[PDB]
């Protein structure tokens, strides 16, 4: 049982209002992000020292099952525990369920909302449910952005749709199957991050639109969020300059208590996005920006880039007047809340909780796949050829980033059986590649996604290789957006596409590709 | 947990599946299997091991993953099952999170100029791969490699042995065996009677060793002889033609290499195990019945991952039946997995066994790393450059094999805080790329391992490349045998070379070329 909040020094109140990055992984040569994830020692201390959460990247499901037991068992007072699970906790933690991105469900309303409101409701259901498996409570999903803007690279295909209705129908769909359990789900970005060419991990976007017009798109969602009882939201780092012209919403009382607290009437936890972000440390210093955040009437200061000077600025501000002690004591109150929900549950243990092959699960991921896939109407199905005839082109965003390719998975498996060999290559290393020219087909893995500076854009190059070799056909996995430039530009060739880039996506879009049967890996490791 | 039942009262097909071991993954899960062709489905798995099935060898998935499954598969079993994994570059070359160590041929570099060191530092790599092992569930570890790497274009072993010469294999291989019986896991020599002296990789094909019977007894056979004689508990054969021995068939379906040459002249009393029986070398020789019946007749006691698990009893029954292969001679194989079962007899306590961050473990490879490392022989450091002004080109035998490259390791993280972004491309892919002309740092990650046709050979297209473009510096890790033409060919080109891939051997070669990022997710 939690303590009674008056029982705290000042300084464990204050730490309760901060949540830390860690890495899954157990161990400190393994951080990918060392400036940026806590070694042992200083998550040690910062979890002795009080600190209220953490926020987990990386490791396989296994891994962060003993992470989150190893944290909670330091903590005196029970630790909130978050992810950025968006996609189902297996976009995170590899051996949990990997869901499609949001926007697949969206295409799937437009033709069948029913459908799409129950496949959606099942996939809070299931995230929250592998969620609590691993220890983690708190849920950081769904986003309510509508990306009404096509070059989004941000949000992009992890929003819900492009119109307030859509997104309104599936993020509150998204909270009702989360609410089955006792975990912490959360409305991002408000007051939505939709309608911008700009990513606020590497600067500060501003959104020009009027009040009417936020009232209209962009809040609707959040609105229904909040009636429907989400337990936080998520600022996003913005210029919203309706309504304030001074500050990002971050640092704005008008904003976060103004529209936020006060108009939405919101009683949850209010939680900055993450304060090592472009967008907001370009606007001020690290001391600066956790004393406006809290005055602008945030309750939890997400990844401070300096923890314990931030303690240090906050005790500063209350000696001095700038912060009152009482102002500290209602964002604990607030905390207590939420955490007494999360006490709540009957512990779960990995494996169990995990969908795992369950078929139920794997059918539900499949059929939203194929529900929203797209391709062009036409006969047309690309030829097989005599072995290591052709050329299985796959181009990625990032080769360190492409955690969907591996040894074997159906994208490269299946071409093979048909004649066509694999190479992979990056996007940006494809214009200054010499392709030999025999039969090709070419596969794009291109998504938005935080630390984007803007979309890939694949129809330029793809022109200039459908005039050098024979290009047999071409399939996008990810992001919708160049289809209708592909359609325009380069009708002859015939294109595939799905949202999801996992194997099941891989697979399910590789064999409509021929009508000829698989032909003949010998390679076991 | 109980005594092992005597050999007599397992029924005929019990025995016979006790001689087997099936592949399978350490992921959890049948959707997660990357070659569902040969590992089995959960089902599969509980209705062999139900059945008896002797022992299982894993490949994939995390530390914390094989921990899961390695308890469930037992939990399937009556009799306690072998878990096997080909951990020989420490337990961590297959299960994430466990320790790495430097390949085996680090060890035998050291060795050269400091005999003393190299064993201590190869007793630590066997003792610690023991330790983490068991702490995984895996009980049986499949390492130390006794080739004899003489074969600088063997593109199958390479840097997987331990070094060049007998003496230097035999030194660091017993010394491996012995850090290993600090704890309760088999240790299996491999691959007899060494596949050292080839350039075949016999995945892909069967390869012959032609050397006569004096030379195999004062190159190939000495390592084995101190491991057996050492107390290795297994032996793992090659599939080779070895004509001097055996004209008609390869050392896994041979009477006079395995029983002869092996159980008798050897007197080596522990288990024989074939190598895995779905590889090209064995599969284009024979058909799978035959291969499995073939192989118990010439004295195997285990059939490492037959391509037909039902079918290969099946077929070991009918031959039975036939009078080809006798009932007793399946339960002289059993006793001996018994006593091997025996010494393993026990519920894994990972985390509790594995190293982290444990400084002397770290310790031991860093400094592995860096006694083994290869420099120009003057001092040298390279250019920097403002931000993406440069360019730093990855080179990789296969982008789907590389582990080693992760979001933000050191080989990209290092060269980007100097100006040079990252491009990565696979080896086949290089000579069609056409470079700007701009400062460029080339780091090839290139190495022999299993399904390798033929050692990497990046030596012309470097060369045609740095006449194009304004080369910095080459970096190598993996296999150091490209080095001589590479300093003949671009002598002009500073070059540096590890044989570790992994993060941290990342780091001490790329922090070297000069002093000698906002993405979080």
């Amino acid at each position: 049982p939690l303590p009674p909040v008056e029982s705290l020094s000042l300084r464990q109140a204050i730490a309760q209002m901060i949540v830390v990055r860690g890495a899954g992984y157990l161990f400190d040569y393994e951080r990918p992000y060392p400036q940026w994830e806590a070694d042992q020692t200083t998550l040690q201390r910062w979890i002795e020292a009080g600190i209220g959460g953490v926020i987990l990247l990386g490791g396989s499901a296994a891994e962060v099952a003993q992470k989150t037991k190893q944290l909670q068992s330091w903590a005196e007072i029970p630790l909130l525990i978050a992810a950025d699970i968006e996609e189902g906790v297996g976009q995170r933690f590899r051996g949990a369920t990997e869901f499609p991105p949001p926007m697949a469900f969206g295409e799937i309303w437009r033709t069948d909302p029913h459908q799409a409101i129950a496949l959606a409701e099942t996939m809070g259901a299931t995230t929250a449910q592998e969620a609590l498996s691993l220890g983690i409570n708190w849920v950081l999903a769904p986003v309510l952005d509508v990306n009404n803007n096509p070059h989004n690279p941000v949000i992009n295909i992890r929003a819900f749709g492009e119109t307030p209705d859509q997104v309104s129908a599936l993020g509150t769909a998204f909270i009702r199957g989360a609410q089955q359990y006792a975990v912490l789900t959360t409305a991002k970005h408000f007051p939505g991050h939709g309608d911008t060419a700009t990513d606020s991990h590497l600067a500060l976007p501003t959104i020009s639109h009027d009040d009417t017009r936020l009232n209209t798109v962009e809040l609707p969602p959040f609105k229904a969020a909040i009636q429907g009882g989400v337990d936080a939201v998520m600022n996003a780092h913005l210029m919203i300059p309706a309504w304030d012209q001074q500050y990002p919403a971050t640092l704005s009382p008008a904003i976060l208590t103004g529209q936020l607290r006060h108009k939405l009437g919101f009683k949850g936890l209010i939680v900055t996005d993450a304060l090592v972000m472009g967008g907001i440390t370009q606007f001020a210093a690290p001391d600066t920006v956790v004393v406006q955040a809290i005055a602008a009437g945030a309750d939890i200061l997400l990844m401070p880039p300096d923890v314990d000077g931030a303690i240090i600025a906050i005790e500063t501000a209350i000696k001095t007047g700038q912060l009152s002690e009482s102002r500290i004591y209602e964002s604990v109150e607030r905390i207590w809340q939420a955490k007494q929900k999360i006490l709540t549950a009957t512990p779960s243990t990995f494996p169990q909780g995990i969908s795992g092959d369950r078929p139920e699960t794997r059918k539900t991921v499949a059929m939203v796949l194929e529900r929203a896939t797209k391709h062009q109407k036409s006969l047309v199905k690309i030829s097989s050829f005599p072995d290591n005839f052709a050329r299985n082109l796959i181009v990625v965003d990032s080769v360190l980033k492409s955690p969907f390719l591996r040894p074997n998975c159906p994208a490269i498996a299946i071409p093979q059986r048909h004649g066509y060999a694999a190479e992979i290559v990056e996007l940006k290393t494809l214009p200054r590649l010499q392709l030999e020219a025999i039969p090709t087909l070419i596969q794009c893995f291109l998504r938005g996604n935080p630390f984007t500076e803007k979309l890939a854009d694949p129809i330029d190059v793809l022109q200039k290789i459908a005039a050098q070799i024979p290009l047999q056909g071409v399939i996008f996995y990810g992001s919708p957006y160049f289809l209708e430039a592909l359609q325009t530009t380069l009708p002859e060739i015939p294109w595939w596409f799905s949202y999801g880039q996992m194997a099941i996506a891989q697979a399910e879009i590789c064999t409509s590709l021929w009508e000829e049967a698989p032909q003949a890996a010998a390679e076991f490791i």
